[PDB]
């Protein structure tokens, strides 16, 4: 019942106790593995009254556990209150520690993040009491501030009011925070960011009016209460930016690329106690391969390795002759020597997964576990170099949880 | 029932039936997944009679399938005759054409291997009259003859007897039919292959006579009917090498390194309608990055990132300066180009994964499904920049199959 899984470079072996917690489905069956199926049914998310009290219930459980005081009047007295509660609103609210709580262990739980040695210290910025589109671009913006933090960035989320009967709802329906504009072309090609290009005509189908370049920051666009979304754009001076040098290659600069500073995901639901956060945007700071290998190089996002093994003077015809392999790593080098040199926080791929097997220990001993889904904490280049890759990873869903949830231009009741 | 599986760079649905036909289990349950435990529980293999009919039926019952003929009289009469020899033997014989079969689908259906769009072409080598560690070696060494053929490589397996009651079960000793020796230092360190050092010392236990350097080839260790196995030494002229020069460093020939062309897994279990053979090597050639990345760069075997980044003139101190990418991009171009200039048949990762997402087409069109191990399909570098990262893959179970098993030192009633 107790699992072992072991690291084939290092023949450390632990046990995991903590996946008999574990309450949420993975998708996988005795007769089949989905562990590299992308959105899995179930890591997706209309909840009734007489299934809260036990989600409830087993939350106030193990944050009680938590402060030590488990089974105490006050444990005891806050599962009647909510309870009462319950009955009386079929829903509820959290206690500010409660949130903070839930928010951190959300992602302490997200089994896909390779960052989570940093879980406890996370800031928790309450916006329950927000009420338009307006307030949540104000709370957005004072989130954007402090997490930037003149480029020394600080985790931190942001967590607008609780899903209530459905139709009411809070959704930042940006999928980042900051993301570059997607512009298609006369010729059928892309300037811009590809992904995004969906989201740019429904910004422009709202009133945005394109600058029609290539990192043109989008807009917020923001549905309050389950309104029709309002656009806002953040104020420039806080979106930090990061221009793209090489510390050998002076013909860089003329690449002319750059990254903004703040990977800030705002489309997830955050899940406690049974409770449903809609709009939750949380924030830290980049691992270089997110930029240098997925963002420039995936080939429907930016894909410059054509031209970067170009200017390298590269034999670019056959293909074993490792040319993007190359090129790639010149890329990486050059996001990371660009962050650095300007005191913003940026992560390489060797020191994060270290940190996460260091990570790993400190959950096996003080936790009995920790859940984590190897497809995606192994770095998307040089896999093998890195510890993570000879390290099993026991994947299952604790909750509290960050969860992935339908785009609301799919799903909303429209005017 | 009837899943999908997606591509996010191309956008490719394709939908996987064959999982229905299905029949062992993977070690995740509904609430864990296991995708990168690396020898489950499941993973490898005491079998009586009365449970090998059933998998001696559902066997030919395919068998008759694929050759058009599916309940035909030869196939009601083939069910009846070994039905009948299995109340006789309590076991059973392999016609010449089911050995063929049952092998290759067992490749076929190997859901680790990233070559398989080349799993009809294979050269089955019936051993099964084999009777002694001599006759093994001798069926060996034609094996590595034909399948190295002077560099143009060739898939090929040799099938020696299949195990009967246990305590004779014909077992090549060695992991891999050519591997390289492994000798502990005087002061605790490796000299070469790490790996293999505890093989090396049976080796010497039973009288290999070490020449105590780098790249020396190991001895067969054949263990025959269940006796006590015998050293034999491949003719060095049969054992096909290619020495690792770079297309632009003239100082790599100094590192001196060399590889050999064939890999031959030698100490996996066949398993074909029930029956088990023990020993059943096969070969195929090499993907460039399981010897220029995880043969030569891995920490726990030939660990030459150090002395490859010092002639390179790299940043070594900090490990944001990208060494360990930069010196295992060079590395692997190095292999590729060496093997290329001799016409040893080898596969860069690029060419190879292309070849996988293009054979998963066919199987999904012809077959309506091809099980897929993520964790090991994907190439241990540029991960990302190969088609397979954003394939989602089914993993499932189909036999005949491939079979991890015991090590022999571990199980075998010696004297
Ligand atoms: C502090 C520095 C952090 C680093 C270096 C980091 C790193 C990463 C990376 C590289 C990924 C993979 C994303 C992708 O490749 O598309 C990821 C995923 C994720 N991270 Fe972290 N992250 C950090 C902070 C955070 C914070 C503050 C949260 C939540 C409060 C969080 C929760 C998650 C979640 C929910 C996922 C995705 C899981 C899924 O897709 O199902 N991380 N992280
Ligand atoms: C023809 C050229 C071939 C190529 C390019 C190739 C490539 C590969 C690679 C790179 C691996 C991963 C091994 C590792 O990383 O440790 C692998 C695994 C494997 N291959 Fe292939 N291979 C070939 C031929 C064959 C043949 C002839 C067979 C069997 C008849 C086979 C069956 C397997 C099996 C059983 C595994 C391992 C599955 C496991 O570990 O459970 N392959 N292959
Ligand atoms: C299909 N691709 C989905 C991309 C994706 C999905 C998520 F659900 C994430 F959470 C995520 O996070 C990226 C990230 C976030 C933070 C806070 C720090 C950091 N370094 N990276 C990225
Ligand atoms: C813990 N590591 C286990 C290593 C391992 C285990 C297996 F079960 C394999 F089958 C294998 O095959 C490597 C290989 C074989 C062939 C025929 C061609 C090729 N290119 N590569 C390697
Ligand atoms: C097909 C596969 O599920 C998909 O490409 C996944 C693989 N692993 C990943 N890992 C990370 N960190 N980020 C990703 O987007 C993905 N994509
Ligand atoms: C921990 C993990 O299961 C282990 O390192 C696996 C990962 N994927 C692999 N993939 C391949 N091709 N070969 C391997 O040896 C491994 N090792
Ligand atoms: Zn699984």
């Amino acid at each position: 019942r107790f699992l072992k899984v072991k690291n084939w470079e290092t023949d450390v072996v632990l046990t995991d106790t903590l996946h008999l917690k574990s309450t949420l489905e993975t998708g996988c069956t005795e007769h089949i593995c989905m562990g590299s199926i992308m959105l899995p049914s179930q890591h997706t998310r209309v909840a009734t009254k007489d299934q809260l009290f036990p989600l409830a219930k087993e939350f106030l459980d193990q944050y009680y556990s938590s402060i030590k005081r488990f089974g105490s009047k006050a444990h005891m007295d806050r599962l009647e209150e909510v309870n009462k509660e319950i009955e009386s609103t079929s829903t509820y609210q959290l206690k500010d520690t409660e949130l903070i709580y839930g928010a951190k262990h959300a992602w302490r739980n997200a089994s896909r993040c390779v960052g989570r040695i940093q879980w406890s210290k996370l800031q928790v910025f309450d916006a329950r009491d927000c009420t338009t589109a307006h307030g949540m671009f104000n709370y957005i913006c004072n989130h954007v501030k402090y997490a930037t933090n003149k480029g020394n960035l600080r985790s931190a989320i942001t967590i607008f009011p609780q899903r209530t009967d459905g139709k009411h709802d809070f959704r930042v329906w940006n999928s980042q925070l900051i993301r570059y504009a997607g512009y298609k072309q006369p010729d059928g090609s892309t300037l811009g960011d590809p992904a995004n290009v969906q989201f740019t005509e429904i910004c422009i189908q709202q009133g945005w009016k394109a600058p029609r370049g290539r990192f043109d920051v989008l807009p917020l666009l923001l549905q309050a209460n389950g309104n029709d979304p309002e656009l806002f754009q953040i104020p420039p001076e806080l979106v930090l930016e990061v221009p793209i040098r090489h510390p050998k290659f002076d013909w860089f600069k003329d690449l002319g690329l750059k990254w903004y500073g703040l990977p800030a995901v705002s489309n997830m639901l955050l899940e406690i106690g049974g409770l449903e956060f809609s709009a939750c945007p949380f924030s830290g700071w980049y691992m270089g391969t997110e930029i240098g290998v997925r963002d420039y190089c995936d080939n429907s996002r930016y894909n410059i390795l054509e031209e970067v093994a170009k200017k390298m003077d590269l034999d670019m015809r056959k293909t074993s002759s490792l040319w993007k392999d190359q090129a790639l790593v010149e890329i990486n080098i050059a996001v990371l020597y660009s962050f650095q040199s300007d005191k913003v926080t940026i992560v390489d791929h060797h020191s994060a997964t270290e940190s996460f097997i260091k990570h790993m220990e400190n959950e096996y001993r003080c936790r009995g576990g920790c859940p984590a889904d190897w497809v995606w904490i192994v770095p998307p280049m040089s896999g093998s170099i890195t510890p993570v890759f000879h390290q099993e990873m026991l994947n299952y869903r604790l909750t509290p949880s960050f969860e992935y949830q339908p785009d609301p231009w799919n799903t909303h009741v429209w005017k």
